[PDB]
This record gives C-alpha cells, sequence and structure tokens, in this order.
C-alpha cells in the first residue's frame, strides 16, 4: 500500500501529526516523499538529518557529497530533490533557517513553501530543536502555508502534547 500513515492526528484538511521517530515512520509508510531538515551544504552530521543519513547507511551522504560539488550550497530557505533511498521515493532535502547562528525566523515560511511542490509529505518540524526556532510558532507556520499533504512526525511526546494543546486552543 502506497502512504500508508497510520496513527496521525488530523488538525487541518491538509495537516496531520503523530508522536513518532520520523526514520521509522519512513520504513513503516514508504511515503513518496520523505523531508530532510538539512544544511546548506548537506552535511547530515547530527540530529534528523544525521538518523535519516544512517539509515540509508550513509548512501544519502555520498549523494549529497556529489549534488553539492555540481550545484554549489542551497539557500537558506530553499531545497532540493534527491532520492529517497530505501526510505521513500524521495528525499525533500529543505533548509529552515537556524535562528540559533542568527539566520531570520522569517525564512521558515520560505522553507515551508517548498513542500507545496510535492502532493504528499512525511516530514520533521522544520527549525525546531537545536535549530531555535520556537516549535509552536514553526507549526504555525506550516499550517498557514503548507496546501498540499503533510504528515508531521515529532519525536517527542512532550513537545507534542504541547503543539496539539496550542493548536486546539
Ligand atoms: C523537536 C524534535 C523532537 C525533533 N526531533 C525529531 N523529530 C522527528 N524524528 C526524529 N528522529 C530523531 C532521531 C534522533 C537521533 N537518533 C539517534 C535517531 O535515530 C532519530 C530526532 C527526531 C526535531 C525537529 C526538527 C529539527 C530537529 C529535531 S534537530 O534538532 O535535529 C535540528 C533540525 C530540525
Amino acid at each position: 500500500e502506497v502512504n500508508s500513515f497510520s496513527g496521525y492526528l488530523k488538525l487541518t484538511d491538509n495537516v496531520y501529526i503523530k508522536n513518532a521517530d520520523i526514520v521509522e515512520e519512513a520504513k513503516k509508510v514508504k511515503p513518496t516523499v520523505v523531508v530532510n531538515a538539512a544544511n546548506v551544504y548537506l552535511k547530515h552530521g547530527g540530529g534528523v538529518a544525521g538518523a535519516l543519513n544512517k539509515a540509508t547507511n550513509n548512501a544519502m551522504q555520498v549523494e549529497s557529497d556529489d549534488y553539492i560539488a555540481t550545484n554549489g550550497p542551497l539557500k537558506v530557505g530553499g531545497s532540493c530533490v534527491l532520492s529517497g533511498h530505501n526510505l521513500a521515493k524521495h528525499c525533500l532535502h529543505v533548509v529552515g533557517p537556524n535562528v540559533n547562528k542568527g539566520e531570520d525566523i522569517q525564512l521558515l515560511k520560505s522553507a515551508y513553501e517548498n513542500f507545496n511542490q510535492h502532493e504528499v509529505l512525511l516530514a520533521p518540524l522544520l527549525s525546531a530543536g537545536i535549530f531555535g526556532a520556537d516549535p509552536i510558532h514553526s507549526l504555525r507556520v506550516c499550517v498557514d502555508t503548507v496546501r498540499t499533504n503533510v504528515y508531521l512526525a515529532v519525536f517527542d511526546k512532550n513537545l507534542y502534547d504541547k503543539l496539539v494543546s496550542s493548536f486546539l486552543e
């Protein structure tokens, strides 16, 4: 079965959310597109990007290095489409702003806009965690910006509960 998302809570007609690890979701669901929370040089050194690369046994990093050699780095708020490997048909590498490194939070709208070129996506909460954005603000930007169908996997039950409570106010 295609895009077999299970156990999500529907927030709006096009945004769903689950307390789950995106890597485990990508193995179970086999989505058409999995979003990576990338950096501009596609160096998958930790967090979500490191976990998705490790699940591909480093095939994602080798492919990413070859892409950067030919095309140069991405811009903050930009994206590229590369192979999904064993995790998805395609990986959409999206660069949200890293507020902890001084990048502009306004670029988070441009980052989510990349999602609208794909009908269905499995994605993480952009710019949250160590990128420093307020995760409740990142969910609000996602809901207001994404028009295609997006399944958000957030690997922390405490944050999940705060995000669902905030949306339902
Ligand atoms: C907010 C947080 C709960 C969320 N975390 C995650 N959300 C969804 N699936 C996840 N898998 C893992 C994971 C991490 C270690 N290892 C070993 C794994 O195997 C699997 C993390 C994780 C998240 C959302 C966005 C971003 C980050 C973190 S960040 O800090 O990586 C910087 C980039 C933006």
